[PDB]
């Protein structure tokens, strides 16, 4: 539909949240240019602020997205939490670029592929147990 989502590369898609998803899908031909407007100020938590300005029901959304990751972070050791955070990093500088036309580099996604390689079972373990839904 609007976003373009399956244009994304495979290593990228492995990686997104369930929420991110669910939200790209959700986004309606009319909808798109306003992340598109509010997205080409920057480079979400403060995004949400701006957006809701311009279109309450996007907002809401898009604070429904992040209220949705927080969850996954809960329970992990320093070094989950850390490479955690670069994963939501990557998904959503990814959404950002294919919300306002810039290209996608997967490079990023090939460095979390390599990078949960070299973390320990019981890290892997809790990773996958707290995303059941991403392949990591």
């Amino acid at each position: 539909g609007a976003m373009s989502v399956a244009s994304l590369p495979e290593c990228v898609k492995n990686f997104f949240p369930t929420e991110q998803l669910e939200f790209s899908s959700s986004i309606t031909a009319d909808e798109k240019p306003v992340l598109h407007e509010v997205f080409q100020k920057h480079s979400c938590g403060e995004m949400i602020d701006e957006v809701s300005k311009k279109h309450p029901e996007l907002g809401k959304r898009l604070a429904t997205v992040l209220e949705g990751n927080k969850k996954r972070l809960d329970g992990l050791s320093p070094a989950a939490v850390e490479y955690a955070k670069k994963l939501i990093h990557m998904v959503t500088t990814t959404l950002c670029s294919l919300t306002v036309g810039k290209p996608i580099d997967d490079a990023d996604a090939k460095r979390l592929h390599q990078e949960f390689q070299s973390l320990s079972s019981e890290d892997q373990a809790a990773l996958r147990k707290n995303n059941p839904d991403i392949k990591f």
